[PDB]
């Protein structure tokens, strides 16, 4: 059982057709605009439940969420712990992607910032200690808070700062990391929070059971305490719609395939699958599940040995 | 009679409290609000407010119900207004900093539609306007709209405005020819002048008015024989939001004009709408307070240019 805290948001998704070159006063004719749901939380819950995961979603939203709330459940998703504002209206992504997946975006947390108010105390009561719980990019308080109550209850954690690395500072940061037993980012996101922690390295990785470094279309990096390294390169794509989403996606097929009892190198490579899948639909939820096609590109990418071993747990 | 076409929108407006000054941007923005608006849409909301006769002339798509009540609310005649089938209201998303920078994209929509409005049904239905004002829309259907203005013999401003980027040369020199006022701020009078290749006597030969928007120095009216009216800003109390002031001051402007003031008086009154707009967030979320304008009028212009202003409201 996973819980998943992090922001819930409705995603305002543009497309440019051209390269953003300016060189203030920027202005993009866009030729395509869809609201899709979204959020981190959001988007990392809807894909554990389509596969088959069993996840419980926590985070703070407004009163609109009605219809959100039967999308997700309607894929198995626990929506009972989501905290709704009676005065906040849901967080807002407005993102505008171009020809090459570059993104110029502004978020409006909103209803966002009451996650703080929400203790994960009640949730285990409710449901009992989920097995891991997910801090992504949420109410920086809320963040806080979270860790430290997983800490406190004994709850096994992922740290999944994401976006709101740029926000946080490094004190911050460093509270969020210690004790997790994974560490999710971007290579970017990596040097940025080896640079404002002031950790090495090795200051980080004798702290958490797992570093987990996506590396865009270079794959993923597995890298245990001791220094073992598992890489795994992409499920190469048909095309590239629109990249919002494909870390989630990563992070929630891998999490689902762990949680499955698979490698740490299955799991990775179902999370490329899923982070390919949404890679290729605008949106983040878009993306349809095809169990025929899932075991065909797990193949063809990483043999029919690992495809077979991937497509038995779900 | 003032007929408007262009753009009619839903402007969703984010503030970042910070400074552009940051590929991959992302703004952390601290307020989010959603009006009414579109060049045409703000325009005729304006000419509305202060008390004149104005028809609204644009593409929109179904949810425009309310939008048209809002406008009628404020005497805007909307008969005229062209509604997709399929197609959603334009959508502008802008995020605004702390120096009144924007960071934006324009989701045209049911705006590519006003290519199938035709200016004769409008004369038909309502006769000959006084003017049409040719605003920033489907590009197709300002050509089509100043055209049939040549063809009608009907009085027509040009104001490409944003779309100036968008449009080409020969294009925009064939917005120009014929105009009763040609409407830009300083940086898009450059860019025409560049991209049309025309000498600045080159356009000022083809139009009866160059009225140029200078943003904190103010506006520029220029008569083809060179007499030159400078019109200082109504020094602002905040700086809000620009979205929508360039809009706000022709409406004043025109609205002045059709009440038949003097081209300075029209600039004042301009600026006065125009600051109002500045001062408040969004494009028609401005009130009309005669008190108050009759005195910030004559706080910038004096109380005799004020009391000729408010004569005429
Ligand atoms: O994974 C994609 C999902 O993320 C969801 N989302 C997209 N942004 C976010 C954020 C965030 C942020 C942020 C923080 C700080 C600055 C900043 C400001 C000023 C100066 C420097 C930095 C900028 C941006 N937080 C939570 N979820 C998000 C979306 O809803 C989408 O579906
Ligand atoms: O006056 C404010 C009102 O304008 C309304 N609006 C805000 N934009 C627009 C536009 C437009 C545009 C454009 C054209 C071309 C490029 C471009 C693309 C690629 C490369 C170079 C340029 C970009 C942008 N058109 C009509 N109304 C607008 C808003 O609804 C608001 O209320
Ligand atoms: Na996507
Ligand atoms: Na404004």
């Amino acid at each position: 059982t996973i819980a998943v805290t992090g922001s819930i948001a409705t995603d305002h998704l543009m497309r440019f057709p051209g390269r953003f070159s300016e060189q203030v006063s920027l202005s993009f004719l866009v030729d395509d605009l869809v609201m899709h749901r979204g959020g981190v939380a959001g988007n990392m819950a809807f894909a554990i439940g389509v596969l088959g995961g069993e996840v419980a979603l926590v985070g703070a939203a407004g009163a609109d969420f009605a219809d959100y709330r039967d999308w997700l459940k309607a894929r198995g998703v626990n929506c009972d712990h989501v905290l709704i504002s009676e005065t906040a209206h849901t967080a807002r992504f407005t993102c505008t992607t171009d020809v090459d997946m570059a993104q110029i975006a502004s978020f409006y947390p909103g209803a966002m910032s009451e996650a703080r108010n929400i203790k994960l105390a009640d949730v285990v009561s409710a449901i009992g200690k989920p097995e891991l719980v997910i801090i992504g990019a949420n109410d920086p308080e809320a963040m806080f808070l979270h860790t430290e109550e997983c800490r406190k209850l004994g709850l096994a954690f992922a740290a999944d700062p994401s976006q709101q690395l740029a926000r946080l500072s490094g004190e911050e940061i460093r509270r969020l990391v210690n004790g997790a037993a994974y560490l999710f980012t971007n290579d970017y996101e990596w040097d940025l929070l080896l640079s404002k922690t002031g950790w090495s390295e090795a200051d980080v990785m004798a702290q958490i059971d797992l570093r987990v470094t996506t590396l865009g279309p270079k794959g993923v990096d597995l890298v245990e305490p001791d220094g073992t390294t598992i890489h795994v390169g992409v499920v190469p794509e048909t095309s590239q719609t629109d990249p919002t989403g494909v870390g989630d996606a990563f992070r929630a097929g891998f999490l689902t395939g762990r949680s499955a009892g698979l490698g740490l190198e299955r799991s990775a490579q179902l999370g490329s699958l899923v982070a390919v899948l949404v890679l290729e639909s605008t949106g983040t939820q878009e993306w349809q599940w095809d169990y025929e096609a899932a075991a065909s590109r797990l193949a063809g990418a990483y043999g029919e040995h690992a495809a077979a071993e991937i497509v038995a747990v779900l």
